[PDB]
């Protein structure tokens, strides 16, 4: 289980900045026992010059096992690709990255998800 902030800025100052889309900041928090054991920042490669980008950087964060995402992009958008991938979805309303790591240990946020194996109806 490892929270991801978007954004984020990179030390205390970007209180989750705005919104998610190109943030080329990606906060990783690989959480084991409620205690953050490794808090890193990655930041965007080429955010304004490769096509089609910025929502791109999702695929990136599966990669590394991030199963938590909070952030706030402006539409369904990330939100349907993080849905179709298996990921933990996370909103983030606006406070700050040094509460919302403690605020992701209470659950307080709100997360979304899209299982594909329920009712189970085989033929038979």
């Amino acid at each position: 289980m490892k929270i991801a902030i978007a954004s984020s800025g990179t030390d205390l100052g970007s209180e989750v900045s705005r919104f998610f889309g190109r943030a080329p900041y990606f906060m990783i928090v690989e959480m084991k026992k409620g205690n953050i054991e490794s808090s890193e920042v990655i930041e965007n490669p080429s955010a304004s010059a490769s096509g089609g980008a910025g929502i791109r950087t999702a695929q990136i964060i599966a990669n590394n096992g991030v199963k938590a995402v909070i952030a706030s992009s402006p539409g369904p958008n990330a939100f349907e690709v993080l849905n179709e991938l298996g990921i933990k979805i996370y909103r983030a309303t606006g406070t700050s990255v040094e509460e919302n790591l403690k605020l992701f240990t209470e659950g307080n946020l709100e997360e979304i998800r899209s299982p594909g194996s329920g009712r189970g109806r085989r033929r038979r």
